[PDB]
């Protein structure tokens, strides 16, 4: 349901290579509150967030989120590259990652194994609210 606590999305950016702009996932709910991926090109690195309910129109909402924000890499799932986050996602600040997550020209070079018919995929990994439960 919408309701778990935990989840594992990717999200495929094709053309990577003319990617010019920010794009955005579809959504994936965790804990009923709509995340997603969103990458662009950062001045050249790739700039790589999670973003959590940027939609709401209310001030009155939280996760408290652990993640695990990775670049696929389709010949050795070893050698995909991956950086944990930590952050208490509120209306103030609802994206959270890396404006230098990896150099362009590594993730573009077709002999890295992250880039496949120009297609690049981003994992995330987030539990939200761990903290909170039942009394037993």
């Amino acid at each position: 349901t919408s309701w778990r606590s935990e989840a594992t999305f990717q999200f495929t950016v094709e053309r990577f290579s003319r990617l010019s702009e920010s794009v955005l996932s579809p959504p994936c709910f965790v804990r009923n509150l709509p995340w997603k991926i969103m990458v662009m090109p950062r001045f050249k690195s790739v700039g790589f967030f999670l973003q959590c309910n940027a939609e709401s129109d209310s001030t009155s909402w939280s996760c408290h989120a652990q993640a695990v924000l990775k670049i696929i890499n389709y010949r050795d799932d070893e050698k995909s590259f991956s950086r944990r986050i930590s952050h208490l996602f509120f209306h103030k600040e609802n994206d959270w990652g890396f404006s230098n997550f990896m150099a362009w020209s590594e993730v573009t070079d077709p002999e890295k194994g992250f880039i496949d018919d120009d297609k690049v995929t981003f994992e995330v990994f987030v539990q939200a609210d761990l903290d909170a439960g039942v009394s037993e």
